[PDB]
């Protein structure tokens, strides 16, 4: 599986990521200065955890809805049997969710993006998940010091869905040259765009598997 055929899955990969990303970089960037008042935060903070819930799923619902549209578009994703295809997306999906999220976070002031405006951690007070909740400002906040250019993003959360190490698997290997290819790949687009660093400032192995066990552990579903 030569290189001027991963240089194209670079491309390729590129562009899924760039048509599935459901909100745009530029768009995030630009409404940074609108920031929640303190009265709109205060009608958040009273609301209760039920209606933030609702409000909270809906959005993740649509979110995963573009991470499975982005593994589809992946090479050899769609040629992978129907229960490979699913134990990598339930496996993977919310992990990717998460990594997209450090897009709509500012270091500037420790905000994300929801709902139009940026807000702090304690617009989301009512959901009663401080912890959890600041944890993903942490994970978000160190993310965004490696500066990730969507390129970047793609490829990673590329190889965060593509793992042939997720239990369940029943043609491996299969996955297995898949994920081996899209390694040779971010590995070869950071050789091109000088970007070799990065590699050492990613997520230590398992910080995010545990950061999505402990998100997943909210089933307010259940309810
Ligand atoms: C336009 C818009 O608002 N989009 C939006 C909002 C959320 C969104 C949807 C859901 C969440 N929350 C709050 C949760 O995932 C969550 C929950 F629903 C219940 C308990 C704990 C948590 Cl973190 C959050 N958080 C978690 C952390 C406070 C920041 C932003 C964020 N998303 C995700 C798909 C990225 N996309």
């Amino acid at each position: 599986a030569s290189l001027t055929e991963i240089e194209h899955l670079v491309q390729s990969v590129c562009k899924s990521y760039r048509e599935t990303c459901q909100l745009r970089l530029e768009d995030l960037l630009r409404q940074r200065s609108n920031i929640f008042s303190r009265e709109e935060v205060t009608g958040y903070q009273r609301k209760s955890m039920w209606e933030m819930w609702e409000r909270c799923a809906h959005h993740l619902t649509e979110a995963i809805q573009y991470v499975v549209e982005f593994a589809k578009r992946l090479s050899g994703f769609m040629e992978l049997c129907q229960n490979d295809q699913i134990v990598l997306l339930k496996a993977g999906a919310m992990e990717v969710v998460l990594v997209r999220m450090c897009r709509a976070y500012n270091a500037d002031n420790r905000t994300v993006f929801f709902e139009g405006k940026y807000g702090g951690m304690e617009l989301f007070r009512a959901l009663g998940c401080s912890e959890l909740i600041s944890s993903i400002f942490d994970f978000s906040h160190s993310l965004s010091a490696l500066h990730f250019s969507e390129d970047e993003i793609a490829l990673y959360t590329a190889l965060v869905l593509i793992n042939a190490h997720r239990p369940g698997l029943q043609e491996k290997r299969k996955v297995e040259q898949l994920q081996y290819n899209l390694e040779l790949a971010f590995h070869h687009h950071l050789c091109k765009t000088h970007r070799q660093s990065i590699l050492a400032k990613l997520p230590p192995k398992g910080k995010l598997r545990s950061l999505c066990s402990q998100h997943v552990e909210r089933l307010q579903i259940f309810q």
